[PDB]
């Protein structure tokens, strides 16, 4: 039985309504609940989810060099595979191997529906707005290690920003916009995005172009046997239509607003 | 020396005006000469451009069973690296290995200004105007596949239209479209056609949502020292905001309408 690490994120993997009176894999539902079942079908596993034990996607330590979150579980042995909404990075390639996307995105911005901001650039140019992003991922990476101006100027304001601008989950970052007023904006993943302007209480909105343009893999640990069968069932899936037909069962078919 | 397979689709790979004066790689230009620049900088090689002698992207003859096409040159051994616009496909990625995508894109359609149509139901729905796409690719290929009821109709359109609607080149397409009086429409990656907006006389026009998600990767023959090289590489491009850079030159900054 394979050991899939994932994440609690909306919509890719929730609990069920009532999930404490289900046992193991049946607690749980989403897009990534289904990628996994469709997977697994594919390439003839049997597999449990293990909801990944910090809550993080994946970031290595300066000073220990020790990987945390799913990026850790596949780097140390504690998983097999990753299904998730997993951003492929050069710094993560190095460590571990990823499927061709099952989904593309770029980073986006976030706002209460009202907020007089339309881009990067009128965030950077004001401090009435504050604003930030998820802590250990990609995106708060993105702005650590960008080189464009606008961008090392957010970055430079979120990085010494006090009460911290950083949040440890998604659903936190939501929360802050939600009850700020329009005086603060969040940086997060196109996907999250448009999924949260579809849930009540619809007060949200994604405003301007994507920052960048990358895409979500299946993730294995280096040598894995997993490796090509995954890969192979990703692009049978996409090409099938049936990576569309996911994004629409949870983001629109399930829409609010 | 590594040599490059690639094809001349603009603005892609085009022949530098006075062309005919240079020698070697120094002939070209394009955003595919960019990037095999920026790629060969990174892993450290020489190169030399060979444009694919039949002019497709390739795909293997259902009889013979051999590989036509960029991909053709790669599998036979006669080209190293394949840097160009080549879809990476499932049948594909079992002969050949493709870096992740350094381009986004879906199959999208193109009309001459002024046709009533706006979707691929409506192509679907008529038959006053007839619609094709590009022979040896991954949109023909899209098309045969598909059951998906709408593109299955379409399909089986194609597939029997007289006289034929499949052109040896996307040029060829695109003169179909600008000729025929709003009687033609051409099937076609939405970077082709956004591309060919923005160029004068400035007659066509993309159309609809595109109808799948997908990438451009570069492609190495299986067992290729260059694979993981080249996957960082592109990686590391896209992180850098190089890509966007590229897309920017070449598609925008160019524009002429
Ligand atoms: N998908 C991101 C997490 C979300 C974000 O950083 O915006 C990652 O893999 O790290
Ligand atoms: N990019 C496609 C060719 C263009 C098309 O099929 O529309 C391929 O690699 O086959």
């Amino acid at each position: 039985t394979v050991v899939v690490t994932t994440i609690m994120e909306s919509p890719y993997v929730m609990y069920k309504k009532n999930h404490e009176m289900f046992e193991g894999n049946d607690k749980y539902e989403g897009y990534c609940v289904d990628l996994a079942s469709e997977i697994a079908k594919h390439i003839g596993i049997k597999y449990k989810i293990a909801i990944v034990p910090d809550g993080k996607y994946g970031a290595r330590d300066a000073d220990t060099k020790i990987w945390n979150g799913m990026v850790g579980e596949l780097v140390y042995g504690k998983a097999e595979i990753a299904i998730a909404p997993l951003t492929i990075t050069l710094v993560r390639e190095e460590v571990i191997d990823f499927s061709k996307p099952f989904m593309s995105l770029g980073i986006s911005i976030m706002i209460k529906k009202g907020t007089p901001i339309e881009s990067a650039e009128d965030l950077a140019k004001q401090t009435e707005i504050a604003y930030g992003t998820l802590d250990s991922g990609s995106t708060k990476e993105f702005f650590r290690r960008s080189k464009i101006a606008v961008y090392e100027k957010m970055w430079t304001y979120m990085r010494s920003a006090e009460p911290s601008v950083f949040t440890r989950t998604t659903a936190e970052g939501v929360a802050r916009v939600r009850k700020s007023k329009g005086k603060f904006a969040f940086l997060l993943e196109s996907t999250m995005n448009e999924y949260t302007e579809q849930r009540k209480p619809c007060d949200t909105m994604k405003v301007g172009g994507n920052l960048d343009s990358k895409g979500y893999g299946v993730a294995t640990p280096k040598g894995s046997s997993l490796r090509t069968p995954v890969n192979l069932a990703v692009l049978k899936l996409s090409e099938a239509g049936v990576l569309d037909k996911l994004k629409n069962k949870w983001w629109y078919d399930k829409g609010e607003c």
